[PDB]
């Protein structure tokens, strides 16, 4: 089977930018991008933007978004496992975010932020729990690449990307998710219902400096982490 | 193997009355109660109550949240029943109080048409339903459907006979809109579904208009009949 690697990080940290660098560095190295486009134009597998609806009235749409987001990821991630990489010697599938960061970082943060009531949040937890243990050892990650950046850098990279929905985001929101990231992957004190995660290796890279051209060091680091996997 | 039959019908038609009768008749006969119907009385049941109270309170906000949890519940209950006591029983039949297809094609459909679910809610629901079902519940495919036919008028009476105070509000107009949905689907079979096999699933239509609580003999004799013909 394929080594499943997850690239984690805050909003605008540099996930797609870095994951594209690695994507290009090898055949049998493939990527599973977060389906942000499906959330942008809700068309069935013209249509509304559920990423916008959530940022505009989070108290109204957080649960509906958080649900479609996770489901769209699950779908995509599975769909890739079946991809050409199946018939390819020594393969590596690089996932842009994971089912673990949807719940324990974003959805968790919204419930805490009072944008999901106890009921909304319980339903989501039971759904995520039940739904995830229906694959077994299928979507289990082999390793995690944490792309570390200040919530300050993120706010600036949000303002470079220039996606309308998120131009309203305050430092405080990024600051909240940052802390959640640090507790999950750096200090590793964020307990999850996924007991295997406890023994999963994490490579933490400080992607604060504009690595777009100065990325050789970052790539040397991934290649070493992957050998040890 | 276990034969899957679903009991379909409008509100207060007599589904829960019939699934109880059938349950008592055979050791080989097991029944799967509607999650909604239960909640119309342990976190899976605690959430149920909460969401159903909000559902009545403001259907414009909780239609998606409800039709979602109520359907995941159904899949979870039915997948659990398949691995139950019937597994090693000589000639087993599993009766389902309403199906995963009625949730979507009658109720969830009606709520999108009521404007209680917007287009974006509706797109996501249809997509969530298409996926959940094609992955997890591919076994929960039906062997047959027993339609419990009753005039919207009959149901309106049996809603009072029931007495659930929230239910006492339900207009005849609402029951008439749901009636025509059932009739188009199961009786005329003009209702188009995303599930291709439902074009050739056998349907026994029973006229539950007369009180069957005490004269259920013939009704069961026609079921016994239908079961052999699968
Ligand atoms: C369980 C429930 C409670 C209330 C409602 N609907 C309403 O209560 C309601 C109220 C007003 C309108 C019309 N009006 C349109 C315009 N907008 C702005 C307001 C509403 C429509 C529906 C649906 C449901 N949904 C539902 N879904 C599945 C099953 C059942 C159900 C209920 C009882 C017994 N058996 C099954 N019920
Ligand atoms: O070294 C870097 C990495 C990222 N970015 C910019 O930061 C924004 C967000 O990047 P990305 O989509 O990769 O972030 P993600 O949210 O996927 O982590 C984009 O405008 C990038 O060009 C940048 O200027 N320099
Ligand atoms: O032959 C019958 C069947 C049902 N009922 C009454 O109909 C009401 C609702 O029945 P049920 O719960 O079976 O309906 P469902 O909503 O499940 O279709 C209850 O008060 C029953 O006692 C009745 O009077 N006679
Ligand atoms: N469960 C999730 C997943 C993603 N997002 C948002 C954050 C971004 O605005 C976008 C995904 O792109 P990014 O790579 O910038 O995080 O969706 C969210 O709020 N909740
Ligand atoms: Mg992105």
């Amino acid at each position: 089977r394929i080594k499943k690697i997850s690239i984690e990080g805050n909003i605008a940290a540099g996930k797609s930018t870095f994951v594209n660098i690695l994507k290009q560095l090898s055949e049998d190295w493939e990527v599973v991008p977060e389906p942000v486009a499906r959330w942008s134009n809700v068309q069935s597998t013209n249509g509304g933007n559920v990423l916008q609806m959530m940022y505009e009235k989070p108290e109204r749409w957080s649960f509906t978004f958080q649900t479609y987001a996770c489901l769209s990821r699950i779908r995509a991630q599975l769909a890739s496992l079946n991809g050409k990489l199946k018939d390819a010697e020594k393969p590596v599938l690089f996932f842009e975010r994971s089912v673990y960061s949807d719940r324990y970082i974003f959805a968790s943060n919204l419930y805490e932020s009072e944008c999901m009531n106890e009921t909304e949040w319980t339903i989501y937890q039971d759904w995520h729990d039940w739904m995830n243990n229906q694959f077994g050892q299928s979507l289990e990650l082999d390793g995690i690449i944490y792309l570390q950046a200040t919530p300050e850098t993120c706010l600036h990279r949000i303002y470079l990307r220039g996606r309308n929905e998120e131009q309203g985001i305050p430092l405080e929101y990024l600051e909240k998710l940052h802390y959640k990231h640090e507790s999950w992957l750096l200090h590793r004190t964020l307990k999850t219902n996924f007991d295997y995660l406890q023994e999963v290796p994490i490579l933490t890279l400080d992607v604060n400096e504009d690595f777009k051209d100065k990325y050789e060091s970052l790539v040397e680091k991934v290649k070493e982490f992957l050998s040890t996997l």
